[PDB]
DNA sequence: CCACTAACCTAATCACACC
DNA sequence: GGTGTGATTAGGTTAGTGG
């Protein structure tokens, strides 16, 4: 199961596009300020900037540095918990990620990244 | 029925710490 | 240099939205 898909309000769409037009590669600071300004969690803002870049460069090929998120510290205690879940299922649904996020105190968006990196290497 | 797109994905790479 | 790992990128896939 996936997370329930969002549907943007006209007010939100216009703010995403107006910001994208000035900087298609925003940092964590720009993403977080925009996310709270429009009432959307920052992870979904990031997902949109990745998607919007895809369809822009996709269409540009048919027609024609900001600071990153600060590194998330992961204790050996939480890594062991993540690693036991990983050996059972490598593609946890949103429920299983929100579960592990609750048990670790880490943001669910970072659990999703951890499983992406762990699958590609182990 | 079907076009669009958030959500999700892989593969490669960047960034930063570390010995 | 060489490892390890979180975060980001290009771009392809899955599945919900809505014409």
């Amino acid at each position: 199961g996936r997370r329930r898909r969002l549907v943007w309000t006209p007010s939100q769409s216009e703010a995403l596009r107006a910001c994208f037009e000035r900087n298609p590669y925003p940092g964590i600071a720009t993403r977080e300020r925009l996310a709270q300004a429009i009432g959307i969690p920052e992870p979904r803002v990031q997902i949109w900037f990745q998607n919007e870049r895809s369809r822009q460069l996709r269409q540009h090929r048919r027609e024609s540095p900001e600071g990153r998120r600060k590194r998330t510290a992961v204790t050996g205690s939480q890594t062991a918990l993540l690693l036991r879940a990983f050996e059972k299922d490598r593609f946890p649904g949103i429920a299983a990620r929100e579960e592990l996020a609750r048990e670790t105190g880490l943001p669910e968006s970072r659990i999703q990244i951890w499983f992406q990196n762990r699958r590609a290497r182990h």
